[PDB]
């Protein structure tokens, strides 16, 4: 039981994509992927970084991965979203497309 890069289960093209993201909201990050209990994930928002260690208004995650949800009432302005899993195995990238309302 080590890292080892986990494999996506639910498509983020049909959850993460197109979606509706309400300003001075939570925002709802959906990163499914079936691996090993020690997955690394990275965050990045219209290029820009937050680690989860320091977020606007707080940070939770639900166990360690599959969702993660962060506050961002001022950085709703930016509806990018892209997540990067990382796993001792290899790093892979998605991108998502939000909108702000």
């Amino acid at each position: 039981n080590n890292k080892r890069a986990p494999y996506w289960t639910n498509t983020e093209k049909m959850e993460k994509r197109l979606h509706a993201v309400p300003a001075a909201n939570t925002v709802k990050f959906r990163c499914p992927a079936g691996g090993n209990p020690m997955p690394t994930m990275r965050w990045l928002k219209n290029g820009k970084e937050f680690k989860q260690e320091h977020r606007i208004g707080g940070y939770k995650v639900r166990n360690q991965h599959w969702s993660l949800i962060m506050e961002s009432v001022v950085p709703s302005d930016k509806g990018n979203y892209t997540c990067v899993v990382e796993n001792e195995y290899g790093s892979i990238n998605h991108t998502y497309h939000l909108d702000v309302v």
